[PDB]
């Protein structure tokens, strides 16, 4: 039984890229920067980072030992968030052919 071909876009792996920043506490204290227009909503995105918690026992574990220890619980959903997107966004932003 041999296994080459996928097919399916490349959103295996953009699970596997949101839990190396869970094994990182630099992502919790690194913070966007404002010429970026990254809306982010914590109300919004507070209840749905829970079910992230218990499924990455790495990012709770930590996020308590990191939260307030670091950054606020609200700021701490934020930048991680943060790189996520870019990280979902890119599968889609990386379609193949550059112009502009």
């Amino acid at each position: 039984g041999s296994s080459g071909s996928s097919g399916t876009n490349d959103e295996e792996t953009i699970q596997q890229q949101i839990l190396a920043l869970s094994a990182d506490k630099r992502n919790f204290l690194r913070d966007p920067p404002a010429g970026v227009q990254f809306n982010f909503d914590f109300d919004q995105m507070y209840p749905v980072a829970l079910v992230m918690l218990q499924e990455d026992e790495l990012l709770s574990k930590m996020r308590f030992a990191l939260v307030p220890k670091l950054v606020k619980e609200e700021v701490f959903w934020r930048n991680y968030f943060y790189r996520v997107s870019l990280i979902k966004q890119s599968a889609q932003l990386t379609s193949g052919p550059s112009s502009g």
